């Protein structure tokens, strides 16, 4: 088996979580990850009444579509590496009560965003800041056994397996593991499939979406520099056997659920080739 | 914080709306599941949707998680049983469990360490075993979903350094750690070396005293086990962890009395080495 999931926003915009669930089911997916964004509309997510929480509970175990992972994007507006001390304050309150959200509704997997800043310019003191930061969720996450995993980005602070197997190495903690992000991975100059190998024992769930250099989002499949079938290979060799998550933004084309069908057939003629 | 946990069967038998108020009331932040070798704490891996869905609600309703199960059922349905049919019933309770685990928001299963209990071992019960172990690491990948092996009353798994060498071995961050301080104690260990060398590893720690030979119901104090060391051991290294309280005081004159006197002899341990 290879456990195959949707981005929530490639699917349509409603707060409906069981027609969702439904439609990543129509669609052949085993899960959704939620996206926790920079919104104050997803942020409230973590405000949400026992009865909404419960609710999201009820519709995975009525649909058998699951909800292992939150992709927490919201930390890009509110950076831990900040020197705004408020802004920071709230980006460490959103760690927590992402946690106790991951907690409550049983995601297994918190997909973190490696920005010290993003607005703001970086220097030493947003990354001292992060890096604090960091153990401290980390030590949140220890004690609530939740997986925290960094996500490769479109940033430089974290552009690689490497740079993020080296807070990995600094944090030395069970619950930090590592989500990489095969675009993001082939957008720099990186070796990727020595990347892939290298992080194999840390990676716990992969992104899949095409890029190019300086293009991180919208790239269509097949437009970009991503090898996939290298990178399906790889994996597969190396014996990963996690989730992928087509990661796309299809929630405002005409049709969200006809553009999520022909990229579930592309990136599975790949993974197919790729002997899986 | 110090998550501090309470074993389930430390506990009166039944609801669990009922348990975890009470353990809510003796001051735990949450309960530890059996899942035994009975047949009626196996029935659990056979919930109903509405039976896995109230234990949910009650976990959110009180605040008390059940944040790990313990898999004591492999000892009567082992991975490593050269009966096939022995064998086979052992993965499809590690699946289930797995399952039930995603169903309930279960975070870590710890594993009994045993190839096999009620037999000898021999070179293929540890190469059934250890295969089995690949195949349930393969399923937890899957689900994602923590695996954590506990150091055992047994000589397969009985330290740090033999849970290591399978952490080695399988190479996937959905195997770890769940030391168990009383039975890495009661062999012949160097126990603060083994809980730093393993500390990178450590999901959760089981709390219970030991004597050598005797691992079970021994009153904290009353074996071998240095706590205060552990604890600062733990905490010198940089845990940050759950701690869990393992007793069967069910089944003991004032069970809820019983549990109130061991957690407090726990914390002023703990208190002791800076904790
Ligand atoms: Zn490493
Ligand atoms: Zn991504
Ligand atoms: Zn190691
Ligand atoms: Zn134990």
């Amino acid at each position: 088996q290879i456990p195959l999931g949707i981005y929530e926003k490639a699917l349509p915009a409603g707060e409906c979580w069981l027609e969702r669930l439904q439609l990543a089911k129509t669609l052949g997916f085993d899960f959704v990850e939620m996206s926790v964004d920079e919104t104050d509309e997803r942020l409230s997510r973590l405000d949400w009444s026992r009865e909404q929480r419960l609710a999201l509970v009820n519709a995975i175990v009525e649909t058998g579509v699951r909800v292992p992972s939150m992709c927490l994007s919201a930390h890009r507006r509110f950076p831990l590496g900040s020197e705004d001390d408020a802004v920071r304050a709230q980006g460490l309150e959103i760690m927590r009560k992402a946690i106790q959200f991951a907690q409550d509704v049983g995601i297994r997997v918190i997909q973190l965003a490696g920005y010290d800043v993003y607005y703001q310019e970086a220097n030493n003191e947003t990354r001292r800041r992060f890096r604090d930061g960091l153990k401290e969720s980390v030590e949140m996450a220890s004690r609530a056994q939740v997986t925290l995993a960094m996500e490769i980005m479109d940033y430089p602070l974290m552009n690689s397996i490497s740079k993020a197997l080296g807070y990995a190495h600094y944090l030395n903690n069970p619950w930090f593991q590592l989500y990489p992000d095969i675009g993001n991975l082939s957008a720099w100059d990186n070796d990727v499939q020595m990347e892939l190998q290298a992080g194999i024992g840390h990676i716990v769930a992969v992104h899949v979406k095409d890029t190019k250099p300086g293009v991180f989002k919208n790239v269509p499949f097949g437009e970009g520099v991503v090898d996939f079938e290298r990178c399906f290979e790889t994996l597969k060799q190396s014996g990963y056997c996690g989730p992928y998550l087509i990661e796309m933004w299809s929630e405002t084309a005409e049709d969200p659920a006809a553009e999520v069908a022909k990229a579930r057939d592309w990136v599975k003629a790949r993974m197919a080739k790729a002997g899986m």
